[PDB]
DNA sequence: AATTTTCAGAAACC
DNA sequence: AGGTTTCTGAAAAC
DNA sequence: AATTTTCAGAAACC
DNA sequence: AGGTTTCTGAAAAC
């Protein structure tokens, strides 16, 4: 069997992080590889372009608001 | 040769858009077979544990702030 | 609106 | 002139 | 602080 | 009791 999963955002970050993990390196990898090793940059735009994919602009603008 | 590359974070969202789709698909593969799909959930978490693996707690908790 | 792929052309490099 | 890759936008489709 | 991997135990499933 | 995977935190290292 196994213990049922819960929602990633209701987890503790350490078991966030825990989950991410394999996907984390990923990241890590493609960020060195294509973008200078800039994964602040590329997971900020990734979920920018995620929350415009969903015309989410008003959080997008408010996040894009936060970081200059 | 081929023309020099911008900084992802100066580029038109088509352009962004165009650069991280390699990315994007694999961060849909993992959405998909490990969180249920919820590509937001899991760029939203990339973004915030990158942020606090920086000690940017104050954005991190800005963006949290955003997102309930 | 968004998405996607295709077609074009200019721009920046060789 | 040619080559290339990147950037932009439009175009034609979902 | 952060990171990492290791060790533990409890928790939730079979 | 056993199994498993997940969650949490501590522990020992960078």
């Amino acid at each position: 069997g196994g213990r049922p999963r819960q929602h990633l955002l209701s987890l503790t970050r350490r078991a966030q992080k825990h989950r991410l993990r394999e996907l984390k390196i990923q990241v890590k990898e493609f960020a060195d590889k294509e973008e200078g090793g800039d994964v602040k940059a590329v997971c900020l735009t990734l979920f920018l372009l995620a929350l415009r994919a969903r015309n989410e602009h008003r959080q997008a603008d408010e996040l894009e608001a936060i970081m200059q």
